[PDB]
């Protein structure tokens, strides 16, 4: 894979595999979007749904032209998670943590 592809894969893998001190993987509920039939209220509130599988697909198929493009989609995922999930809830807070994990990973790798 090209250099930029390896960098994005390492950045997103750091975010995906991030665990809290108890070993809980924060990204697990964000890997795959709920189906429209299982959670229609998700699609009523979220205009541009995205999950970590979609982000990995966009890295794999070279859809991000820069690290900034990758960041925009990770920030969109976190923004969608904060929009849908209750403020103060574990999922809402986990998406704030993952924004910071992404930013530190982007700086560490590139
Ligand atoms: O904002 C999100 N929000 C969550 N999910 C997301 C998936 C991908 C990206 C994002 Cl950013 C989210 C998501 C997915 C599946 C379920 C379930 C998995 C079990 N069977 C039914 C669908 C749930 C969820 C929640 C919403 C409901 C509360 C838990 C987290
Ligand atoms: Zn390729």
């Amino acid at each position: 894979p090209p250099k930029l592809t390896k960098q994005m894969n390492a950045i997103i893998d750091t975010v995906i595999n991030y665990k809290d001190s108890s070993g809980r993987q924060l990204s697990e509920v964000f890997i795959q979007l709920p189906s429209r039939k299982e959670l229609p209220e998700y699609y009523e509130l979220i205009r541009k749904p995205v999950d970590f599988k979609k982000i990995k697909e966009r890295i794999r198929n070279h859809k991000y032209r820069s690290l900034g493009d990758l960041e925009k989609d990770v920030m969109l995922l976190c923004h969608n998670a904060q929009t849908f999930n209750l403020e103060g809830s574990q999922i809402y807070e986990d998406s704030i943590v993952l924004q910071s994990v992404f930013k530190s990973a982007r700086q560490k790798i590139a």
